[PDB]
């Protein structure tokens, strides 16, 4: 059923596992993700960016998420707004029925980040909706302007805002080119345990796609041009999860799985022109790439662990 | 609003225009179709085959159709089960909220065709749901093709009570309808006779046109469809004038989307975000449909009538 981020991540924090949050843009992507989480009896966070809502004219994505929720009533499903930039984008997401929102004011100075975030927290918690915010900016470590999260400031930021989850900056970045090479992977995950203990809340890792070999090789084997793609190694994510990371954002891996599958069909069977002929394999490649990932995050088998608290009932938490 | 096939095609028949019935399977297809009919202010039939319902686990296609209905409240939109094979598939479509169904028992002998169709008509009409049936089989003239016998069409409609009849005049499903674009033979000559004898809206299946720009793009970017050929648009326009009210189109949309994705794959092999290629695929569908819808004649008619709900429609059959 529709689940808040606060409960879903609280349960992950308590039992030391992580929950993958997968960005969705259309029907086959949601189907591919759901087949994987349903098979593994895992909770899931379906997230939609402002760009996804635009691409889907908002209503189509809302209806698709409803379909997922209706079809698998036994799976805790959080519908989350990714990278919300204003209170207005948050009001919009809540009106579409979302149970969680991220207000990203990380490129503003600390006090303005706190101000913007507090406004969203007052509005969202009044409706039982969860809030994730960010302190520190994404980007690779290696004139540098990336601002990694300072644990003592994360402590103050959470105390001033009351957010349910905090996205941290530890050297990851969005996209398929996270590090110059596979031998040049530098992350700042040693601070995760410190942030977790000082803040006392679930932490979120962004730009955490792994760019698995199978998927990258298929794309490059069939006309694709992504020779230098590199993502975050799964062992690193597992380590961070053990330290307090409860939500892991993944988008690029599912995009690549679908693209690689389509490129293979186009080459092997050039006479086929039915979109189902290649979007089907695409959906399935997403499911297959996700199964071992979800097992490593550890959320497998946990979908049944708890009675899901509704948004109306969740309003009590903030009173 | 959700609209019956009986009302939608009755309006088309009276003003002598045809309504495109477009097969949908996912979000981008429904969005590309809607953008075109909304831009031309035209009614539209969105049709789902059993394969499309299986592909979408039924529920995702239902919800997507609800989105289109909610987003464009002023456009009459008929949601129709294409090629239903049994009363069981018809029940499934009716339970999902469909306003129209096709029961295709055309490969059965006339009596059994009539028996299967009548059973579906009793059940659907009890719910206000329209029924399309078929007499004659699809396939090219050139052989197991059985073109529609007009005096038999009259008897079939009288005995079944269907709201629309799909006719067999030499078209067939798919992208390879004729051996060569120079010898295309159809039977549009009998369309007017069937229309007058039956007195009801007629349906043309297998009516994609396989336009050159769409064919060329596929073959330019790695595709292998050198011999593809469709029905010339002028012949469909003529048939609409003789009484065809619904024109089934599916291959053209499949080709337009496939052609666009192949183009992006080749021009920007570094892109991997599905939105970068399905977006252009969706737009290609819309651009290909606009001149087709204009030629069918339904542009500007979306606001001609007040749509009768399924519940109100029950009274037509009592
Ligand atoms: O962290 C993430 C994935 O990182 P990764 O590239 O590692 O999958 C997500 O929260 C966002 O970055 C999301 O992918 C942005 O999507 P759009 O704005 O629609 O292009
Ligand atoms: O008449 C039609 C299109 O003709 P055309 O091929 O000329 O577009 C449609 O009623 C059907 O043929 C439809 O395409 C079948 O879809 P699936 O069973 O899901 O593969
Ligand atoms: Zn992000
Ligand atoms: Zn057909």
């Amino acid at each position: 059923p529709l689940c808040t981020l606060r409960q879903m991540l609280g349960e992950a924090r308590k039992h030391k596992y992580g929950v993958g949050a997968f960005n969705v843009n259309n029907m086959e992507q949601i189907q591919g993700i759901m087949k994987a989480v349903v098979q593994l009896k895992s909770p899931v966070i379906l997230q939609c960016s402002r760009g996804a809502l635009k691409y889907s004219d908002m209503i189509y994505l809302k209806k698709l998420c409803e379909a997922a929720l209706e079809k698998h009533p036994d799976i805790p499903i959080c519908i989350h707004l990714d990278h919300g930039d204003t209170l207005e984008s948050v009001k919009m997401a809540i009106d579409l029925g979302f149970s969680s929102v991220m207000i990203d004011a990380s490129h503003h100075p600390f006090d303005e980040n706190v101000r913007i975030t507090k406004e969203v927290v007052a509005y969202a918690h009044a409706r039982g909706v969860s809030v994730e915010a960010e302190l520190g900016t994404l980007g690779g470590i290696e004139q540098n302007t990336v601002q990694l999260t300072e644990p003592q400031d994360a402590k103050k930021f959470v105390e001033l805002t009351g957010v349910d989850a905090l996205a941290v900056a530890i050297g990851t970045s969005h996209g398929a080119y996270k590090f110059k090479s596979e031998s040049d992977i530098r992350l700042a995950i040693d601070r995760v345990k410190t942030i977790s203990d000082l803040t006392g809340i679930p932490l979120v890792m962004h730009g955490s796609s792994s760019v698995p070999k199978d998927v990258k090789d298929m794309i490059n084997k069939y006309g694709g041009k992504m020779p230098d793609a590199v993502g975050v190694p799964i062992e690193s994510i597992v380590h961070a999860i053990g330290e307090g990371v409860c939500k892991i954002n993944v988008d690029s891996d599912s995009r690549m799985a679908m693209t690689g599958a389509i490129r293979k069909v186009f080459v092997e069977h050039p006479e086929k022109f039915d979109p189902r002929d290649y979007l089907g394999p695409g959906r399935d490649a997403i499911t297959e790439m996700l199964i071992p990932k979800i097992k490593a995050f550890g959320s497998a088998g946990h979908a049944g662990d708890y009675k899901v608290v509704s948004l109306e009932e969740a309003k009590a938490w903030y009173k």
